[PDB]
């Protein structure tokens, strides 16, 4: 179907960035609600990302998870760009994060199940995330998790740097285990309400991510501090795999 704008009754903001806004949208003739995001074609060639966009749109084709967000499709204009998405009832947990101030210890071992559930399915198709994070971990209508934006993404191998890990920072060659080093930062967020190595500057936050510079505070317990501290390794093989993730103890005993 060749959509156009006059398909949809446009509702309110669900989130906003300087690439767009996202609104809640009706396809006027199945009654169909959705978030239409709406990207403004200057800004976009402005910074030399329309390949990055064509091809998240091409992947997103391809992949099917319950915890991963629908990319339906997508239609231009004159001057914008409209992507065309599943609408996350629950919102993002970067909001659910600020209104609870963390996370306990079943919803985040919940959360990273289900995360880990949807890494290990792009992992099959050889696609890396890359930008895992709060802001792009929305909230299904059961208050399941699926990741969203693979604007980031590629095939492997190839705002704040609070998850990128030590390889990428450094501007180096890199693989799937990134996106385990940043399941290890949310692990520790979720838990903490802050990421292990935030700092006020970018240049303090880069020097604690590769010297891997971070502590617990007393109420972690040794189960998430094992689990967090065998993913936040420097060394990308010596981390751990998703299906160890999924068999850890910790996991096991918290996750519903
Ligand atoms: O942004 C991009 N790609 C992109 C953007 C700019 C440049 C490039 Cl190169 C790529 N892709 C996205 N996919 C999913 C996204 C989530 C949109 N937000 C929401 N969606 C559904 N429900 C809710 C509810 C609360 S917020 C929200 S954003």
């Amino acid at each position: 179907r060749q959509w156009t704008l006059e398909d949809f009754d446009i509702g309110r903001p669900l989130g906003k960035g300087k690439f767009g806004n996202v609104y809640l949208a009706r396809e006027r003739q199945s009654k169909f609600i959705l978030a239409l995001k709406v990207l403004f074609k200057t800004q976009l060639e402005k910074a030399g990302v329309e390949h990055q966009l064509r091809r998240e749109v091409e992947i997103q084709s391809h992949l099917r998870h319950p915890n991963i967000l629908r990319l339906y499709g997508y239609f231009h204009d004159a001057t914008r760009v409209y992507l065309i998405l599943e609408y996350a009832p629950l919102g993002t947990v970067y909001r659910e994060l600020q209104k609870l101030s963390r996370f306990d210890e079943q919803r985040t071992a919940t959360y990273i199940t289900e995360l880990a559930n949807a890494l290990s399915y792009c992992h099959s198709k050889r696609v890396i995330h890359r930008d895992i994070k709060p802001e792009n971990l929305l909230l299904g209508s059961n208050g399941e998790l699926k990741i969203a934006d693979f604007g980031w993404s590629v095939h492997a191998p190839s705002g704040t740097l609070d998850y990128l890990p030590p390889e990428m920072i450094e501007g180096r060659m890199h693989d799937e285990k990134v996106d385990l080093w940043s399941l290890g930062v949310l692990c520790y967020e979720f838990l903490v309400g802050m990421p292990p190595f935030e700092a006020h500057t970018y240049q303090e936050t880069y020097r604690r991510i590769s010297r891997v510079e971070f502590t617990f505070p007393d109420f972690v317990t040794e189960g998430a501090r094992d689990l967090i501290s065998r993913l936040l390794k420097h060394n990308a093989s010596q981390r751990l795999t998703l299906a160890e993730v999924l068999e850890h103890p910790w996991i096991k005993a918290n996750s519903s």
